[PDB]
């Protein structure tokens, strides 16, 4: 019941809980914005179904060395977080926001 994520707004697959990245000791983080908002965010060393959008940028980032670009869900344009890129162990990951994800079973 607890392997697969998606949009919790249409229900587009999004990623898997074996797909879960332990950034700097754990897959949480709690972070602000610029704009005062709280997230929780999981970090994915995969996700699929987005669509990302804009300039990557180092701007803000919550994580040391990447540049981030927001991810949006492919099929109803939902902000679902961002996709990191830039950085080193790994190169790559997805940071998504785990209150706009729902998490269930494969059928
Ligand atoms: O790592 C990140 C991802 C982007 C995120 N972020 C936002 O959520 C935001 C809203 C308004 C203006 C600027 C930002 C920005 O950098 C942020 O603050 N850090
Ligand atoms: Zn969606």
């Amino acid at each position: 019941g607890a392997s697969i994520f998606r949009c919790r707004q249409c229900g587009q697959t999004i990623s898997r809980r074996d797909w879960l990245l332990p950034m700097g000791g754990d897959h949480e983080h709690v972070v602000f914005n610029p704009a005062g908002m709280i997230f929780r965010v999981w970090c994915f060393s995969l996700a699929q179904g987005l669509r990302l959008i804009g300039a990557p940028s180092g701007e803000f980032s919550w994580f040391k060395g990447y540049d981030w670009t927001i991810a949006l869900c492919g099929q109803c344009g939902s902000h679902l977080g961002w996709h990191y890129e830039g950085g080193s162990q790994p190169q790559t990951f997805f940071g998504l926001i785990k209150d706009r994800l729902a998490e269930g079973p494969a059928d």
